[PDB]
């Protein structure tokens, strides 16, 4: 029989940026190649109900998961290293406990109690938690559930977080949860000398608290010396196997490696009297190799609307490299900005020496002319073209424009437009997984390997089917659709006319994963292998 | 000219339930008798949006101000040690704070930003401090500014509320901003110590969130011997002079004599190098002759629906002793179950040796049955009735039922009954203050001395217009009503019929200070002296 | 009339080896600069009672003052930093309050008192510091005492200290005392980003001990930007002007400038109400062009018994320097481990390409053969020699072996010699200054261009004078002398003999100062140019 769920809690402490959510998916990922089933879940204690009200080229991009929850990028990651669906329950924000908490107490759901932090919003993080040991919907428990807590300890924000973890661990004892702490080991160029101080620091608040850490991520340059380590296990009382020298690694997919040298997935897999199996390194050893061993490099334009923040196309960056992986190739995404692209001079400037041209999605931006403008120029050039919801949108407003819609537009970014040929069906906002069928024998269906498939929405605008003969003059094939035939999910154009140009209503970024590249992008980063080799 | 607006904030360490609310009162008490205009506010670190879905059987009144917000019962006590109305804006709560943010976080006010804890949460608290420093209605601005810090230094809930204290100071600065800290000083009676070690270490606790205290309350349950004071100024680095022993008083209105022997107020006004002038002792010393002092003592019953605690009643209890300061009489206050006096024999019972019944306000109560045969004894017995709210209702009601309406009720308490003398006109919450013009030479008229007042309402139920003269036939007397003479404000029976017996609408308790009695009180309680004297 | 004396107390946050104690230094410059008599203090919470215990090769070496004292080597950045005399109580160690305190209660010094940390030892403690206030042997009271705390704010053996400090600021006043604190803000390189938060931490842990800072040291591996300055300020509430920028300067000399480009000296000069003068650069200046801009480059063996550790041969390596700042010269330290030195072909491997040869003092080492080896290879050689103490002493037993002494030696290292040349006069202990007169027309009265010296002295072993007139058989001098000439301070060979060997019994390297060399390392180095150009 199956042991109780246990729960893993990763905080952090001295300082923010120490990359806990990639360690947390790392250890995950190792825990998951042991056999377990993991599930992750991130505790943002921002007051941002959901994260679609913040500036994404701010503050990196919405990941969107199967159930249609729009959620912090964290849970990206905890897909990408766990191969796994996870819930909208998997992020866990401020504003949410407190809305609901609020709103409750609103309609009198308390019942004349004062509504306290303690324990009306501690039991609210709790229940989000707990909820993640519940059956899938497959019927399955998780082994683990690893929650990160944002924010540090010691400061504010999250202390009704780091309250409801220390009363789950009060209420299913030590036996059933682990507490992993993530600090900053500093060097200190003038003297040489590394310090474990901060650390020492950092465990006495955590401690303070209520928590006592049963392991330490020591985030550091460089490795952690043994005598350092055998002083953090003394003064911060963690057993000296669970004391683990974190160096920062040459890429993200390294981490799993440097913390199974560390055995750290084995010390939490006794501690918490887990399944014991040896890691089954076939898979990520795979990628390792396609990571760190490319046998070509390839270069794709990712152009979108502002691309000084690369965390705002992360997702779409992720199955790029991942489509790369796929062929043994390196992709080399080359950012380009959408405004320099609405000439063809400026288009030819930015992406004359590229070998395939991705339009990303753009939810809530104004100003697609440039994505438009890098369309008309990919398709004249011959370059490959993958483009993903306002990518599938330009790609039908450029089909349009060509067969003399000269003003086609979407009713989004021209409410005046006299050829609404993408609009609302206000209409109905799709997000989360939609079905669609495909044509058999069309390019979309020939990547996939299939005619039946599913994919993430985040958008209200449509294609208009109305304009569907008139775009089709361009020989735009309309491969993909609703089950139903209502709704343009897929369009492409024949491979005679164009080797590769492929648009979807969809974010299929989101179901990408570094050790199953999605076939979308496997075809895309193919043409672009192809497009090279012809030059 | 007059100095820039003072911040005084209180908070308190060690436990809750020391008395910080009515210290603060106090304090604003000294302050006003100096001639300083002092305005005061309570931060409340639950998350109700306001108290009204707290049951105040178990919590408290509800306080209502004259622009209509419910708040926290302190509001109340802080309105009769200054004698002066507070705005809405005198009562934050975690729930207004949280939610304003949140609304704002959802409309995109924050256009793009991480909401946040600190700065997002703490400028609207910060707002709302910084808010009671504004010129009121009649273009005044406050002296000083008393700000009430809810729950205890070291907790979680009140984070927030103490670092925005900390930004009104760093903001500020020293000059015009005071810290009072509330400590416990406990006595053990084995060894017979008085202890200053809780003290100690909240102080550090204080600092350790960067408050530094000017000054500390010394709660203990007798003097705090000089020993100790200098023991707390070296070790909280404290100013002798702002060590203040404060052991608990024999009444409530002696607090202001306590702290003025160990001269805080003088230290406060130093400090904050506010006008200095002597207080003037004239009103508080006659109210405490009237305390301690009385030359009679009578009995007042206050039906109410659940009389276990008097919290639920308190600006009632305060209003009904008031009554009695002004015939330098002692009111006794018969703590009466409503349910108990339904019948005849259960009503002389609870009622039989009293010499004059409240009927209080009973907002979102079941089952007045009890209200109105209390009523119907004391119109029988000739004892004096003073019913409010509910109160007016239920004179009504039992009025009607005396006419041959058997089966009169409001249609809040009998939603079938065949008479609705009580109706809405859902119709409309009345809430804060309403006027209302009086018959002249009627009952309520002489007792005010004008036909023209305005009080506090928390109603959505009218009597109903229909019923008028059927009503009259009682001999009942609409006295007071809105100025368009449309709702009905005032009821009342001519004095050859019952010598006291009156209802109002309102919550004139509201209005009731220690030191300035409310006529409709006053009236009463001379009623009841009246009846106990020709009994 | 001099306002009272300021107290200024410098305390460390995040972690150890950031510099401290010459950010302390640099700021006691910039005072005198500004014609302040400023002094200084070090605090350290170790329990050696004097660090004559510590082994020199580990801990660096001991500081000897004027009064005799063996101290902390802080002491000499601080007598060169402020190029005054410290006394004795310039070091306060953990090991000297409790020996003192317990000793006073062996004595029964506290009259039947329990003797406790507080008041007992904070009252020590704080007595050390405000001694350092007391008018000089001059009869001049400091304008400041710089206090700088050793350990790390929220470590325990520093509380003691930082409470005495607490109770300095709490008796004399915020007016009179000034705290400083000192922090990291690490860089995180695979973000990019500086972090405020362990500063933010850090001062928390100060305030919680109940120390308000009154200015930040933020110290960088890069200059930390006025966005994080002001996000210090703010959260830290520390007046923007004491927000310091301190990133790592390329040499000690530098962090004056640091210092003063961040006007902190102006901050301080401000906030305690000093007679306020600007900064006369002229000296400083003058040294930094020294530092900075070398005419030429000399290289220097210092022939340590062990070299590993720079900070055992401080003072001597700061002289070197300085002597050759007075000649425009860059010296570069060849850092010679003695024991290489024994054999003439070891002697030669690791002097051949030297211009001098420098024989440090040796207190408590074992094997001086080495020592000895390098000044017999230096005196056939014709490289400058410059021997202190233990130098002296192996000048002195190489002569009486050059004439025929075979197995001369000092009694120290080898107690069974038929001939200590050195021996003790068990002996005298001489510890501090001593004054000394020489032979006029000597190397060394030319260097001193005076017949009449006080040097600090470290040894109770002494030239043997029953050997005088068989050593000065090998043509060496004793060319100074205790004035009764009872001991011999000096030797030296005549200038046609040898250009430049000299020894002293003292250490002149503690008198040295980077704006005032030693003259006998000023003629060393000197003669070390000489050598260069006629090689
Ligand atoms: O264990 C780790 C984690 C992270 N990293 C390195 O740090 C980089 C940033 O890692 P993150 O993207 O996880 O940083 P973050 O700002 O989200 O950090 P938190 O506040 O969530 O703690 C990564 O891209 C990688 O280069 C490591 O090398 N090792
Ligand atoms: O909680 C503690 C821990 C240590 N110490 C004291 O710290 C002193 C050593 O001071 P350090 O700064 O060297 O600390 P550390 O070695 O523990 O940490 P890192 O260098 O790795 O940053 C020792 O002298 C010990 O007494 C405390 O006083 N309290
Ligand atoms: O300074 C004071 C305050 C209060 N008291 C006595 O304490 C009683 C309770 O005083 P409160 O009604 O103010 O208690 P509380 O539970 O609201 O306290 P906080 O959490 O707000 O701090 C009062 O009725 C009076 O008897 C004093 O004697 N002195
Ligand atoms: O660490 C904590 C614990 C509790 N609380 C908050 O304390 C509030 C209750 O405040 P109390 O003063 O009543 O505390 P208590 O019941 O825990 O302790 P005692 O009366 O026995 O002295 C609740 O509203 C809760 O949110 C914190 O904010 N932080
Ligand atoms: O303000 C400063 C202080 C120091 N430094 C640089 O740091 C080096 C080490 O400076 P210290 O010799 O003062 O380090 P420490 O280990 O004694 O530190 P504390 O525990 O006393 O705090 C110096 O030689 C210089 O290179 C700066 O650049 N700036
Ligand atoms: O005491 C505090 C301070 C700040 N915060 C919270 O810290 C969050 C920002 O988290 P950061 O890690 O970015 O902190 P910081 O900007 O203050 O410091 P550095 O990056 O310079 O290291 C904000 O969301 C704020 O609510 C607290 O909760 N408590
Ligand atoms: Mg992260
Ligand atoms: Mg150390
Ligand atoms: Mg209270
Ligand atoms: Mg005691
Ligand atoms: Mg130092
Ligand atoms: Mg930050």
């Amino acid at each position: 029989p199956q042991t109780a769920t246990k729960h893993l809690f990763v905080s952090g402490g001295v300082a923010s940026s120490l990359g806990k959510g990639l360690t947390a998916s790392s250890l995950g990922q190792l825990l998951t190649a042991r056999g377990l089933h993991v599930t992750m879940q991130k505790l943002d204690p921002y007051l941002n109900v959901d994260p679609g009200t913040m500036n994404p080229f701010q503050h990196g991009e919405v990941f969107v998961t199967e159930d249609g929850a729009e959620t912090d990028l964290d849970v990206g990651h905890y897909e990408r290293f766990l191969d796994r669906n996870l819930p909208g329950s998997a992020n866990v924000t401020t504003g949410q406990v407190y809305s609901t908490v609020i709103a409750k107490e609103r309609r009198g759901e308390y019942l004349g109690d004062t509504v306290q932090v303690i324990p009306h919003i501690t039991d609210e993080i709790k229940r989000r938690i707990l909820a993640m040991a519940q059956p899938d919907a497959d019927g399955n428990r998780p082994d683990v559930v690893i929650t990160e807590i944002g924010g540090t300890v010691g400061d504010i924000e999250s202390q009704p977080f780091l309250e409801a973890a220390r009363q789950v661990r009060h209420y299913l004892g030590r036996e059933d949860v682990f507490f992993l702490h993530v600090s900053l080991v500093p060097y200190l160029a003038p003297s040489g000398e590394l310090k474990t101080k901060p650390t020492q620091h950092s465990v006495a608040a955590l401690r303070s608290i209520g928590i006592t850490p049963d392991a330490l991520i020591l985030r550091c340059d460089r490795d952690v010396p043994e005598a350092l380590k055998n002083k953090i296990a003394l003064m911060c009382d963690v057993d000296i196997d669970g004391v683990i020298s974190t160096p920062d690694a040459p890429s993200i997919y390294d981490i799993p490696k440097v913390l199974h040298r560390e055995e750290l997935d084995a010390f939490v897999v006794r501690r918490l009297n887990l399944p014991f199996r040896d890691v089954d390194w076939t898979e990520w050893d795979d990628l390792l190799r396609r990571v760190h061993e490319p046998h070509e490099t390839v270069r794709i334009a990712l152009v979108g609307k502002y691309v000084e923040l690369s965390d705002a196309y992360l997702s779409v960056a992720e199955a790029l490299r991942a489509g790369g992986f796929k062929h043994r190739a390196k992709v080399e995404i080359c950012w380009v900005a959408s405004d320099g692209c609405e000439t063809t001079s400026g288009a030819a400037a930015a992406l004359g020496d590229v070998h395939g041209v991705l339009i990303p999605g753009g939810f809530g931006i104004r100003g697609i002319e440039g994505k438009i403008g890098a369309i008309a120029y990919a398709r004249a050039r011959g370059l490959p073209v993958l483009g993903l919801c306002l990518g599938l949108q330009c790609i039908v407003i450029e089909a349009a424009r060509s067969v003399g819609l000269t003003n086609a537009n979407s009713a989004e970014f021209d409410p005046d437009t006299p050829d609404p040929v993408i609009a609302t069906m206000g209409g109905t906002m799709r997000l989360g997984s939609y079905p669609a069928v495909l044509e058999p024998d069309s390019v979309v269906a020939q990547a996939y390997q299939t005619t039946q498939v599913s994919e993430r929405h985040r958008h209200r605008y449509e294609v208009n089917n109305a304009y569907r003969d008139k775009i089709a003059e361009s020989g735009l094939r309309f491969s993909g659709t609703s089950p139903d035939g209502h709704l343009v999910e897929f369009v492409e154009y024949p491979p005679d006319r164009h080797p590769f140009v492929v648009g979807t209503q969809a974010h299929p970024e989101l179901k990408s994963r570094p050790t199953r590249p999605h076939p979308l992008f496997v075809a895309f980063v193919g043409a672009a292998i192809d497009y090279k080799a012809g030059e």
